[PDB]
Formats: C-alpha cells, sequence, structure tokens
C-alpha cells in the first residue's frame, strides 16, 4: 500500500519497506519517489556542492539492499556516459532542470555513440534507468541554475563503467561520496 511521503524522512521509512523483499517493483518505487515532493529545508543537509564537478552525498544506507544519495549539479556539471552496473537507478529531481541523454550499448567496433535521444528531467520527476535499457549521461546545462537530484541505487554499488562517446570504449571508474550522512568524507 503506496502513500504519499510527507517528509524525506517519511520517503527514506517507505522505501525501508518497498526494499525489505528480495526484488523490487520499479512502477512502485518510482511512483513514491515522484510522490514526494521535494522540500529544500529537509534536504540542506546533503546538498553539498563543489564548484568544479557533481557530487554524490549519500543519505541512507539502506537496509542491505539498496543507497539512496543526492547528487548536487553546478551550473554546467555533467557526468560521464556511464552504466548502472546490474542495478536499477532512480533519479529525480529536488531542484533545477537535468538533461538525460540516451545511448545504446557501443558494438565491439571502435565507433562514435550516438544519442539514442534524450529528455529534460525537471523539478519533482523521477527518472529510471537499468543496463536493458542502455547507458546515459545526465547534465545540468543551466548556466544560471544549481541542479539536486536524489538517486536510488539497488543493490549498492560503488563502481561502473564510463564510455568514451567518440570510440564507444569503456573504463571502470570508481565512484566516491563526496559526503555521507551530512559530514564530508574527503
Ligand atoms: N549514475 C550517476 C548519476 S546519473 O545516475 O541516475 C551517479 O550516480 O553518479
Ligand atoms: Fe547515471
Amino acid at each position: 500500500e503506496l502513500l504519499k511521503p510527507r517528509t524525506l524522512a517519511d520517503l527514506i521509512r517507505i522505501l525501508h519497506e518497498l526494499f525489505a523483499g528480495d526484488e523490487v517493483n520499479v512502477e512502485e518505487v518510482q511512483a513514491v519517489l515522484e510522490a514526494y515532493e521535494s522540500n529544500p529545508a529537509e534536504w540542506a543537509l546533503y546538498a553539498k556542492f563543489d564548484q568544479y564537478r557533481y557530487t554524490r552525498n549519500l543519505v541512507d544506507q539502506g537496509n542491505g539492499k539498496f543507497n539512496l544519495m543526492i547528487l548536487c549539479w553546478g551550473e554546467g556539471h555533467g557526468s560521464s556516459i556511464h552504466d548502472h552496473t546490474d542495478s536499477h537507478c532512480f533519479l529525480k529531481l529536488l531542484q533545477g532542470n537535468l538533461k538525460e541523454t540516451l545511448f545504446d550499448w557501443p558494438d565491439k567496433k571502435s565507433n562514435e555513440m550516438i544519442k539514442k535521444s534524450e529528455r529534460t528531467l525537471r523539478e519533482n520527476q523521477c527518472a529510471y534507468i537499468n543496463d536493458s535499457i542502455g547507458l546515459h549521461r545526465v547534465e545540468n546545462v543551466s548556466h544560471t541554475e544549481p541542479a539536486v537530484s536524489l538517486h536510488l541505487y539497488s543493490p549498492p554499488f560503488d563502481t561502473c563503467h564510463a564510455f568514451d562517446q567518440r570510440t564507444g570504449h569503456k573504463n571502470k571508474v570508481t565512484m566516491t561520496f563526496h559526503s555521507k550522512f551530512g559530514i564530508r568524507t574527503p
């Protein structure tokens, strides 16, 4: 039974129930994520920006089953083209906008990766991706507005691949938390 999360804290309690079991109901997780109405006061503690690139800020470690984190994208900051390491990956905008570009998995041959499509994710919208859908790049293309997103990955993962748009070649990248539970972890 899916209720509206009243607060970020309420959302987190609800996610612990939804991930109590071995499987994931994606549409339900996505629906509850979308239904949370972003309230900046509730997440200011996690919203720690870096001038030069986007940051990942751990919010909740889950029940063994997922990580919840807040990413803060300065003006012009974006990701690589990457995968999600056999995990569910949910992305909800808490502030500003992000452009999401989708790519197919590259073939063996070295070859420019062409965009499958792109969309603009707006405040409070929740997107979903997994490796079976494809790869994506996420960017704050704004010149004036920082963006903040709320991401849920299950199972948790610490590593992923970045793809060279010109060749399709991939490189394993380890991901680091800029902060955990509101504490800067340098
Ligand atoms: N996967 C990237 C961000 S876009 O993922 O929805 C990351 O978590 O660093
Ligand atoms: Fe991603």
